[PDB]
């Protein structure tokens, strides 16, 4: 297991211009087209970020080069956030990719916002930061996922994956 497998099983791959979770234009692996309730809008975007006229569908190349893109931009944006990238040092292997699932789906500045919880995952203690997450929009929102990456945070096993 990997993060790229991990994210793949939370993500899912829809060749096609599709609505999230919350209403907004996505395609591929989890890539955000657009907040904006336009489908012309999430094409415009769609085809400015391949490269061609893409009428709202790509292939799985495609897709899966938007995915290699958006990975790499969360591992970077963690290790440039003064918050998160302490954090992110001082965890293991497992749990840091945990953390960079959180903030591919929520963002820098969203997984930032858990300060209570990232206080309790860099002094190690577990159940109490597993506890704590659980007590947000996102787990109330998307519960299985979030039980998937809480658990991996909390126990540094690949458990909830396999
Ligand atoms: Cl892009
Ligand atoms: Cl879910």
């Amino acid at each position: 297991m990997n993060i790229f497998e991990m994210l793949r099983i939370d993500e899912g791959l829809r060749l096609k211009i599709y609505k999230d979770t919350e209403g907004y234009y996505t395609i591929g692996i989890g890539h955000l087209l657009t907040k904006s309730p336009s489908l012309n809008a999430a094409k415009s975007e769609l085809d400015k970020a391949i490269g061609r006229n893409t009428n709202g569908v790509i292939t799985k190349d495609e897709a899966e080069k938007l995915f290699n893109q958006d990975v790499d931009a969360a591992v970077r944006g963690i290790l440039r956030n003064a918050k998160l990238k302490p954090v992110y040092d001082s965890l293991d292997a497992v749990r840091r990719a945990a953390l960079i699932n959180m903030v591919f789906q929520m963002g820098e500045t969203g997984v930032a916002g858990f300060t209570n919880s990232l206080r309790m995952a860099q002094q190690k203690r577990w159940d109490e930061m597993a506890v704590n997450l659980a007590k947000s929009r996102w787990y109330n929102q998307t519960p299985n996922r979030a039980k998937r990456v809480i658990t991996t945070l909390r126990t540094g096993t690949w458990d909830a994956y396999k």
